[PDB]
């Protein structure tokens, strides 16, 4: 009843091997973001804009893309090259950033532009008289979350899930759980929560 | 019993990634914020912009000692902190060290030439399009705030932080807690610190 305990300690150290990864992830992109919304003179070269998306872009496979939004929330900058003008002003993180004025981690969903999941961070630009002007958006891909979790622990279940029972992401055999509690942790700024399964002893 | 003792081994190996890692993203986000502002800055830099970008980046982050901006010859031209005489950094570590590699530098402790606290400092060479460094960006915090961090979570615990020769960081909670344990210890990622946390022992 004891190699099992050692297997619940080992996925509770998986679990937060695991957050953190993510958490830092996020946490960095929001760092980034944050700080174009504050270097960027007004008004906006929209082609200074583009080639500085392009920079930050390159070589961050975790990013689906990167995108500068007018106060309307047309797509004006883009490292995705667009078919089409795109507006997002219905998306709810845009709607919750547009009327928070604070920076918006949104939940997963279906990529408008490249049709893939993701979930994005937004962080509006701001005026003197504090209203929004523009709005920057990084989308970073889900599945390549859940790679980086497959790749340290391919042997291991681990699922993670929203608030309302959507399933995020899922990573291993779900065979390897059978008989298996869960060790679970929501992370810091999305309301996911992980939830590692040990394995079973034999 | 032996049983009990690799708990508590093991209580403090996870007290060891806990806090190496909330250091390490501290350390990993603050570079990326320089790292951004070099890049989205209009060029050449206008110090007035650059000094309220400081002022600004500077607001609601008990991190920083402070922000400051560095011309190619070490002139501090912008900063956070309200400065009597004219400050050059020059002949610091990390000053030298990034003229030279031409890449972001983590300096080990030492006493604030500015504010005469107890820093380390996280350096960005500011580089042209020929790939010149024109100026610096020069972020400095207070080992104090980091002190705090473990203390925070673990005022319990004996916590050492150690550079690479010997040299004390910092402790965090109590030495008599740390008697007959052996450290889990680890170093951080990006500056050389060892970071040395003591079982508890049993009741």
């Amino acid at each position: 009843d004891t190699i099992a305990a050692e297997h619940k300690q080992e996925a509770s150290v998986l679990l937060n091997l695991h957050r953190n990864k993510i958490n830092y992830l996020i946490g960095e992109t929001m760092a980034r973001m944050t700080s174009l919304s504050i270097a960027i003179d007004r008004p906006v070269d929209i082609k200074k804009m583009q080639s500085i998306l392009e920079k930050t872009f390159d070589s961050e496979p975790r990013f689906s893309g990167l995108y500068f939004l007018n106060a309307k929330g047309d797509v004006t900058a883009s490292t995705t090259e667009l078919k089409t003008k795109v507006n997002l002003a219905d998306a709810s993180f845009f709607i919750k950033a547009k009327e928070t004025k604070k920076t918006v981690i949104s939940d997963s969903y279906s990529s408008r532009i490249t049709g893939q999941p993701i979930f994005t961070i937004c962080v509006p630009v701001l005026d003197s008289k504090r209203n929004v002007t523009d709005y920057l958006v990084a989308a970073i891909q889900i599945d390549y979350l859940k790679n980086l979790i497959n790749l340290l622990s391919p042997d291991v279940y681990i699922e993670v899930v929203n608030q309302d029972g959507k399933m995020i992401f899922a990573s291993g055999q779900a065979s390897h759980a059978e008989d298996q509690k869960p060790v679970s942790g929501y992370l810091d700024d999305i309301s996911w929560n992980m939830k590692v399964y040990p394995n079973p002893v034999t």
